[PDB]
C-alpha cells in the first residue's frame, strides 16, 4: 500500500510494451506531444546484439524531423547504394530529383536504440526494465496489464496499450490477433566475428546473392568486428533457433562463398528464423500493434526498421491528440487504415525479392527478367523508392479527406526539406505565394498548427503537414479549412 | 537390288527427320532454295491431335515472307491480345509503331502443318511416312541412317541430317547431345470436348491463371469443339503421361475453375509433361537439331512454335548455300551461334513466367511486382515484343560481321514490310535514296541477291536482307560490299 503514497497526481499513461526501436520512437513521439507514457521491457538492459545495420532513408527522414539524425550519423557510414533482391540499382539517377534517397546509413541497431533512449530520458519518459507483460484486460475506459518483475506479480493501468514487443509479440497473442502471411519462412545465422579487415577477400565484404541459392553479408560493426549474416535457402537448419558455434557459422560461410573467414574468434552467433506476417488488425479497442509486432518478414534490406518507425510516428501524435481531447472523430482509426496496407506492401515486397532467389535453379529466369527490366529508368526509380522507404503515400482526397476512394496523388506524401522545421512537433502550414488568406484560416488552429515559409522547406506552394510529416493538403487540392478540420479537429 | 534401277541421277539429300511444323517448314525452305531434301516421319499420317492453337506474330512473319500466311488465316481467328505469365499486356500501345505485333492467330496446329505440307508437295518434296529412324552413323562426307518401316529395316544416305523429331528427339539422343535446363517440369491435360458454346460460363473461355496455383485454357477448335488445357501446379499427377478419361479432365477443370464443363463428350484427352531444355549444341558434324529437338519448355503462349520455325528458316538457306557451293566460310556455324542463345532466351522466359505462378502463395508478391512494373510503357513494350516472338535480333557488327563483340543495334532484326518481296527466296537489297553505287556493288552478287525499292517495303534507307529476312547491313553500318561477302560469299 505504502508504494501509492507521495507520488502525486497521475493521468492514465499510454503503456508501450517493448523498448526496442519501435517502442522508444513511439515514446519519443508521445513525450514530445505531451502525452503521458510508460515504457516496459522484459530485458534487464539494452540488447548489445540487436542485429540490424541497414538504416534506410525512410528511417533517417523520421529521425531528421526530430533532430535525432546527427546523433545516429556519428556512429554510421553513408550507404548510398540500393538493391532489390540483391540486384544493384542506380539511386544516383534520381538523387538530383530526390536527395532523400541517398541518406541511408550503415549503423549498428543498438546505436539507434541508444539515440532514441537518450531522447526519451530527456523528455522524462519512464523506462521500466525487468518488467514482463503476462496478461491484458480491457475495460471501456482503460486497460490493465499483469506484469512480472524479480519482486513478483503486479498490475498497471493505462489509457492505451501499444504492442511494440517484436515479431513474436506477447500482446498480439493476448489480444487474439492473427498474423497471416505467405509461408515464406527463412532461416539464417547472424553473429559478430573478430577479424583483421585487411585480410578479408573482397567476397567477404558487402551483401551477395550466391547463384547456388543463398545470401552472405559481411559488414564492419566496430573496430576489428565483422557482422556476418548467412542464409542457405532450402537447407533445413540443424535447429530453427538457438546459439551457434564457430564451426557452424564457418561451415555456412564456406559453403556459400567457397572460403571460411579469417576469424580470430566468433564473439557471438545465433540461428534466426524469420516469419512472414502482417497482423489482421493493428487496433483492438484500446490495444494497438506497431513495428515487428504488426508485421514481419526476412530482413534483406532496411524495410523492417522503416516500417517500424513509420508506424510509431503515425500513431504517437494521434494517441496524443485523442488523449488531449482535440482529435477529429475517427483519427485513431486512421492508424490501421494507413499503416496496415503499408505493412502488407513491405511484407509482399520481401516475398517478391525472395521469389527471385529460391529455389535458385527455378527462379534464375525471373531474376534475369527483373535485372533486365531494372535497366529502364522508371523501373529503377520504382525499385529504388521502394527499397529506400521513401515511396509511402497515404490515401488522402480533396480537402484532406482521409481514406478517399478518389485519392489526390499530390497528397499523403512528404516534404523532406521541412524536417528541420518540425523538431518542436505539431502540425505545420508551409506558406507559399503560388496561387493573406491561408495564414488567416490557419489562425483558428494556431494551438495545433505552426506556420513557416514554403521556401524554408524547398516547397514551391502552400502545403499542410500533419505532425507525422505527411501532407494533408496543398494549394490546388481543395479547401485548407476543411483539411484543418479533417486532421486537427474543431477551430479554437 | 531392283529398287535401285530406273531412278536416275540423285544428289545426297538433306534428310529431315520429322514432319511436324519444324520439319516441314525446313523442307519448304530447302525446296524453295533448290536443295535436295527428303522428309521422314514415323507416323502413318498427320497427327489430328497436334495440340497447339496460339500462333504468334513471329510465326506469321515467316509464313508471310513465303506467302503461306493467307492459307493459315483462312482457318484462324485474330488473337490481338498478349500476355506474360497470363498477366494481360497492352500490345495496342505499340502496334502503331510495330503493326507486326498484332498479327497473331488462334488456329489449330494441324492446319499449320497442313499448309506447310501442301507447300512442300508443290515444291516436289518427298515425305516418307511410316519411316522411323533407329540409328545414325556419320562419315566425313555424308551421313547414313538406319530406318524401320512395315516392310523392315533399311538404310538412307544424306549430305546432312536435321533432327526435327520433337522434344524427346531420337536424333539428339543418337548424337549424344545433352539437353540441360532449370528443372521446371510441368504436367497438364490437353483434350477436345464437345460443347454448346452458348452454355459456357465466361470463366470456361480464354486462358486464366487461378490464384490457387494452376492454369485453365478453353478455346474453340472447330464447330462444337472446345480445346481445353488444365495444369494444377505442385499436384503430382496420377501418372506423367498417357490417355485421360472424362472424369479426370472434368476433375481438374472443376478443381481449378470451381465448375465442370457442360460437356456432351470428351473426344480425346491426354496427360502431357513438359521438360525445360536447350540442347548444348545445335550442330554435331553433319547433324543439326531444330525445333523442339533443340529446345523445350511449357507451352504457355506461342514461343514454342515461333522458336521452331525461326530455327527452320535460319537453317534452310544456309544448308542450301553450303550444298550449292557459294556459302561463305563458317556460314553453317552461324546456325548454332544465332539460334542456341535464342532457344535459351525463350526457355528462360518460360522459367520466368512459371516462377510468377508456382508455388502460388510464395510467388504472389513477385507476380504483383511484375504486374505493377507492366504499367510502365517501356516494360509493356519489352514484354509484348518478347511474347509475340518479334524481338529476336542477331548479333551482327559493322560491315555485316557475324557474331561481333561490338554488335550494331541497327542490324540483325527484320523489315516486316519486305515480306511480300521475299516469296521467291534469295537475299534482297532494298534500295533507298537516304545518304547509283549500291545497285552497282550488289550486281556482282545478282545470282544470290535481288533488288527492290526500300519504299516498297516501308523502309526509309538501303538495307540488305539475308534469305531468312534478317538484316545483314543498312546504310550507315559500314561497307555493303563487305556485308555481301560475309553472308553471300565471293563475287560472281
Ligand atoms: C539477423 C537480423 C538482421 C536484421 N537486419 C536488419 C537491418 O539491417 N535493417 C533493418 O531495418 N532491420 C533489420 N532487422 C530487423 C530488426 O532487427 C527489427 O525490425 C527490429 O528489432 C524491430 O524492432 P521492434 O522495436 O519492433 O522490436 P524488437 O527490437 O524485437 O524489441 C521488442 C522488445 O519487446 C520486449 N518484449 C517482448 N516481449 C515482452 C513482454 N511480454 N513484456 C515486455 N517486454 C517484452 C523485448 O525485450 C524487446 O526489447 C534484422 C533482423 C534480424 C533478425
Ligand atoms: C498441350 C500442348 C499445347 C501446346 N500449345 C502450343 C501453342 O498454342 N502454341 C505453340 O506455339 N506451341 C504449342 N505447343 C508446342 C507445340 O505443339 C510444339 O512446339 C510443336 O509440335 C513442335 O513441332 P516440331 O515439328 O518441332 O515437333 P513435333 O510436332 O513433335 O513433330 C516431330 C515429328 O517427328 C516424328 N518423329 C519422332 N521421332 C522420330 C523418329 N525416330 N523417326 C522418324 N520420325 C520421328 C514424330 O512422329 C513427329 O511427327 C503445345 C504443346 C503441348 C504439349
Amino acid at each position: 500500500g505504502l508504494e501509492v503514497l507521495f507520488q502525486g497526481p497521475m493521468t492514465d499513461p499510454v503503456i508501450v510494451v517493448g523498448a526496442g526501436p519501435t517502442g522508444l520512437m513511439l515514446a519519443c513521439e508521445l513525450g514530445l506531444a505531451g502525452a503521458p507514457v510508460v515504457v516496459l521491457d522484459r530485458r534487464d538492459a539494452p540488447d548489445p546484439h540487436a542485429p540490424g545495420q541497414a538504416v534506410n532513408a525512410g528511417v533517417v527522414a523520421l529521425l531528421e524531423q526530430r533532430g535525432l539524425a546527427d546523433a545516429l550519423r556519428a556512429s554510421g557510414l553513408p550507404l548510398p547504394g540500393a538493391h532489390f533482391s540483391l540486384l544493384w540499382l542506380r539511386p544516383e539517377e534520381i538523387t538530383a530529383d530526390r536527395p532523400e534517397v541517398g541518406t541511408g546509413l550503415l549503423v549498428a541497431q543498438p546505436r539507434l536504440t541508444e539515440v532514441l533512449e537518450q531522447r526519451a530520458r530527456e523528455l522524462g519518459v519512464d523506462v521500466r526494465r525487468g518488467h514482463e507483460v503476462t496478461e491484458l484486460r480491457q475495460s471501456p475506459g482503460h486497460v490493465t496489464l499483469k506484469l512480472r518483475t524479480s519482486a513478483g506479480d503486479s498490475t498497471l493501468r493505462g489509457s492505451y496499450v501499444v504492442a511494440a514487443d517484436g515479431a513474436g509479440s506477447t500482446v498480439r497473442r493476448l489480444a487474439g490477433i492473427d498474423f497471416p502471411g505467405s509461408g515464406w519462412t527463412v532461416s539464417g545465422i547472424v553473429g559478430d566475428v573478430t577479424v583483421d579487415f585487411s585480410e578479408l577477400a573482397v567476397h567477404h565484404l558487402g551483401a551477395h546473392y550466391l547463384p547456388a541459392g543463398g545470401v552472405y553479408s559481411g559488414a564492419p560493426a566496430g573496430p576489428g568486428v565483422l557482422r556476418v549474416i548467412t542464409t542457405v535457402f532450402g537447407a533445413t537448419p540443424p535447429a530453427p533457433s538457438g546459439p551457434v558455434a564457430a564451426e557452424e557459422l564457418q561451415g555456412e560461410v564456406e559453403h556459400l562463398t567457397g572460403q571460411p573467414l579469417p576469424a580470430r574468434e566468433v564473439l557471438w552467433a545465433r540461428r534466426f528464423t524469420s516469419h512472414s506476417g502482417n497482423a489482421e488488425r493493428y487496433r483492438s479497442g484500446r490495444v494497438f500493434l506497431a513495428g515487428d509486432a504488426a508485421h514481419s518478414f526476412y530482413p534483406l534490406g532496411g524495410l523492417r526498421l522503416s516500417t517500424c518507425l513509420q508506424d510509431a510516428v503515425n500513431l504517437g501524435w494521434k494517441l496524443a491528440a485523442d488523449l488531449a481531447g482535440w482529435a477529429p472523430p475517427g483519427l485513431l482509426d486512421t492508424y490501421h487504415a494507413e499503416r496496415h496496407p503499408e505493412g502488407e506492401r513491405a511484407r509482399l515486397a520481401l516475398d517478391a525479392q525472395l521469389a527471385l532467389m529460391h529455389p535458385a535453379a527455378r527462379t534464375a529466369g525471373a531474376r534475369s527478367l527483373v535485372a533486365d527490366l531494372a535497366r529502364f529508368e522508371d523501373v529503377n526509380r520504382y525499385l529504388v523508392e521502394l527499397v529506400t522507404g521513401v515511396d509511402p503515400r497515404y490515401r488522402v482526397g480533396t480537402d484532406g479527406a482521409s481514406g478517399s476512394v478518389v485519392p489526390d496523388p499530390a497528397l499523403g506524401g512528404r516534404v523532406p526539406g521541412a524536417a528541420p522545421l518540425l523538431h518542436g512537433g505539431g502540425g505545420l502550414l508551409l506558406l507559399g505565394a503560388a496561387d493573406g488568406a491561408h495564414a488567416r484560416t490557419a489562425a483558428a488552429w494556431a494551438d495545433r498548427v505552426g506556420v513557416a515559409p514554403a521556401l524554408a522547406a524547398d516547397a514551391t506552394r502552400s502545403v499542410l503537414l500533419r505532425p507525422d510529416g505527411h501532407v494533408a493538403w496543398a494549394e490546388g487540392s481543395g479547401s485548407l479549412e476543411t483539411a484543418l478540420k479533417n486532421w486537427f479537429g474543431t477551430p479554437r
